[PDB]
RNA sequence: GCGGUAAUUCCAGCUCCAAUAGCGUAAUUUAAGUUGUUGCAGUUAAAAAGCUCGUAGUUGGACUUUGGGAU
């Protein structure tokens, strides 16, 4: 089959280019690579897209499928390492496609699960993007010139994984959600 | 509170004071945060049931869409 197996847009919709390269990198990662061959065979992501994080280097981000957020995490680590040497330095960042419903107006009887809310889609969506590492403390400072910033405390065990990726994580954040976090490691 | 033999307080004279064609005397408001919703009290001044349960009544933790771009 084709690499455009490895892409399924929402609506069918007809993918831009970046999409298509980061199909066929997927592709020729399953084919070349033997030993992840057999776990990406049926992983395809939903979408992709590049986001600018500092000077003469950016990132890009990885939308898949929700039912696919597992098999995508156990195999997390070796795949961000493969497909960042192949663009050059640029960071690669999985989040799992979820959707936000609007709260029912008032008075009506319509029912939004919880998980729907935007607060815990942006939790979710906190809780991908450093992966592998693991929230441990969340602190949210109110300026006095009104302004909010948010500082996320990770488990130093993936420290060593994690560390150059902060202000990856930080820019993507703001631009998937407009907030400003920042990130620390706990010291112990 | 005055008056019991030196009475600014009674009975009078004089003088003086307040209001003034008005003034005195015999339900109700304010003052009253002395009925307190605003806004009172309850150790010793009046005051919390000997103790617990308990239905009416009153009251009841947190959590679900924020932001920028612009205009
Ligand atoms: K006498
Ligand atoms: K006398
Ligand atoms: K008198
Ligand atoms: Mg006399
Ligand atoms: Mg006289
Ligand atoms: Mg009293
Ligand atoms: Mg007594
Ligand atoms: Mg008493
Ligand atoms: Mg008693
Ligand atoms: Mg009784």
């Amino acid at each position: 089959y084709t690499s455009r197996q490895k892409i399924h847009k929402d609506k069918d919709a007809e993918p831009t280019e970046f999409e298509e390269s980061v199909a066929q990198a997927l592709f020729d990662m399953e084919n070349t690579n033997q030993e992840l061959k057999s776990e990406l065979k049926d992983l395809y992501i939903n979408s992709a897209v590049q986001i600018d994080v500092s000077g003469n280097k950016k990132a890009v981000v990885i939308h898949v499928p929700y039912r696919l957020r597992k098999a995508f995490r156990k195999i997390h680590v070796r795949l961000v390492r493969e497909l960042e040497k192949k663009f050059s330095g640029k960071d690669v960042i999985f989040i799992a496609t979820r959707r936000i419903a609007r709260p029912p107006k008032r008075g009506s009887a319509a029912q939004r699960p919880r998980s729907r809310t935007l607060t815990s889609v942006h939790d979710a969506i906190l809780e991908d993007v450093v992966v592998p590492a693991e929230i441990v403390g969340k602190r949210v400072r109110y300026r006095v010139d009104g302004s909010k910033i948010m500082k996320v405390f990770l488990d130093p065990k993936e420290r060593n994984n994690t560390e150059y990726k902060l202000e990856t994580f930080s820019a993507v954040y703001r631009k998937l959600s407009g907030k400003d976090v920042v990130f620390e490691y706990p010291i112990t």
